[PDB]
């Protein structure tokens, strides 16, 4: 809505102090979304106090530093939360003691949270809508300079894998090609957002390596401690490369099981056939999913049901 977006401009024009939040465990989206809104809040109102909270990411720290408050200074501030569809993953959770509070997100509005909501879940990203904001705020006294603009690109870029994946709309493609005019450079942000360790590299080796496909195109990829060990790669990282299997010839649908501390985390990935029916205690997307389990028995049925998605 044209109206929505206008009365939260009028809202942010209204409070001095103004303190931006975002989700636990920040993907390009949540810097993009919540970084790129502080950096138009910095430059349109040089007379505000904006500040943008929450632990950094070290491998997006490249984007932008965040700030240390004081619980004082949430005394009367507005407050943004940006692409948190959920109150309990808000980093910072002093977030509802300001005087008000602000949700801005692109997820279905399951936690219809704040006194003023801005949720369009045909945005691609929150990025995405940070910019059509800020569209809407130009003829109000927005500026957007060159920081904002590489921000909101980084957003918007790692959100859809590079205008690769199926949430790319139209306004996505549009609103790149706007922002890429700015004087930052692109191949410099890709070559960051890219850059991948070496032993992260040989493990992802490795899983190619051995692979198998199924006649059905279904394939899996058990890393166990052992290998985590071996390649000096954390659970996290190799639950990471899920992903690159997507490429290979023939592939229907795969899964990784990576061997955690307490759980063993998995991961399901689809060329088409819908996996969250595949009910584990853990469920998703249609072509992305996520579960946790006890045990290789449990891994080994996951693995026969596979076979049987992919076969029908």
């Amino acid at each position: 809505m044209a109206s929505m977006k206008t009365e939260l401009i009028r809202t942010i024009s209204l409070y001095d102090t103004i303190i931006l939040h975002r989700h636990v465990r920040p993907d390009p989206d949540a810097y993009g979304s919540q970084c790129g809104l502080t950096e138009i809040l910095r430059e349109t109102y040089p007379e505000k106090n904006i500040f943008a909270v929450g632990t950094p990411e070290p491998s997006l720290s490249f984007l932008y530093s965040l700030d240390e408050v004081d619980n004082e200074t949430y005394e009367g501030a507005l407050v943004i939360v940006c692409d948190t569809a959920n109150q309990e993953r808000i980093d910072d959770q002093r977030y509802p003691s300001g005087a008000k509070l602000m949700k801005i997100d692109h997820h279905p509005n399951e936690d219809p949270y704040g006194d003023l909501l801005w949720v369009d879940t045909s945005a691609s990203s929150v990025s995405e809508m940070i910019y059509e904001l800020y569209l809407e705020g130009k003829e109000h006294g927005w500026k957007l300079n060159t920081k904002a603009a590489e921000l909101i690109y980084a957003g918007i870029v790692g959100d859809t894998g590079r205008f690769l994946f199926p949430n790319t709309t139209e306004k996505t493609l549009k609103y790149a090609g706007e922002l890429i005019q700015y004087p930052f450079s692109s191949s410099e942000l890709f070559n960051q957002l890219y850059e991948t360790k070496l032993n992260v590299v040989k493990l992802n080796g490795f899983i190619f390596q051995n692979v198998s496909l199924s006649e059905n195109g279904a394939a899996s990829v058990f890393i166990k401690k052992d290998t985590l060990e071996k390649f000096g790669t954390t659970a996290s990282e190799a639950s990471q490369l899920v992903g690159t299997l997507g490429n290979i010839s023939g592939i229907r649908a795969w899964v990784f099981f990576v061997e955690e501390d307490d759980q063993i985390r998995v991961r399901f990935r689809s060329k088409g056939p819908v996996i969250n029916g595949l009910k584990y205690n853990g469920g998703g997307h249609p072509l992305a999913s996520g579960a946790s389990i006890y045990s290789w028995d449990e891994a080994d049925r996951i693995l026969a049901d596979l076979e049987t998605l992919c076969k029908e």
